[PDB]
């Protein structure tokens, strides 16, 4: 099967860094409409079971981004809500951003790992790894720290996401 997983989040919380990390065959307007500039496609391993993965970077700000967050929202199969944990104002967000997936695919259950960047970050750090863990519990998500820097927990984001997609398969 072919998976579409969705980085979203506020801006400067390492999206396109962690896209980056995925090891993918980045898009292009030449390879649009089904990889685009800021999508990146791979062949992986996840489980003994193969899947082509597809990682989309796609979520913009502002209101020329909106029906890119639509697209997003209608086309994923999960969801990275990605905040940084030296940005607590993007922390802030994630009970918003969740619900406002959710809310806008009703019939669907969403696959989602909640995701506390930066984790390398340590004099700028102004979210706990205790706090990010309780928000997750609250809002019934799987959590997980990366540094997308240091490609720190990044196979583990990845393999995640897929194990994420085929628990509702
Ligand atoms: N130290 C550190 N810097 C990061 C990390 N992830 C992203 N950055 C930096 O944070 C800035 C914003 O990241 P970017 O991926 O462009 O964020 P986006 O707006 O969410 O796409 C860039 O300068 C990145 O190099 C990380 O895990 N650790
Ligand atoms: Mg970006």
């Amino acid at each position: 099967g072919i998976f579409k997983v969705m980085l979203v989040g506020e801006s400067g919380v390492g999206k396109s860094t962690l896209a980056g990390t995925f090891g993918g065959l980045q898009g292009d307007s030449a390879h649009e409409p089904e990889n685009p500039e800021d999508t990146y496609e791979r062949r992986i391993m996840v489980d003994k079971e193969e899947v082509t993965l597809v990682v989309y970077d796609i979520w913009e700000q502002g209101d020329a981004g909106g029906w890119l967050r639509d697209h997003c929202l209608q086309t994923g199969d999960a969801f990275l809500i990605v905040f940084s944990v030296t940005d607590r104002r993007s922390f802030s967000k994630v009970p918003e951003t969740l619900l406002r997936l959710r809310a806008g695919r009703p019939h669907h259950d969403l696959p989602v790992i909640l995701v506390g960047n930066k984790s390398d970050l340590a004099r700028s750090r102004e979210v706990s790894l205790e706090e990010g863990r309780h928000l997750a519990g609250t809002l019934s998500c799987k959590h997980i720290e990366t540094s997308a820097a240091l490609h720190h927990n990044t196979r583990e984001l990845f393999e995640g996401a897929v194990r994420q997609i085929r628990l509702r398969r």
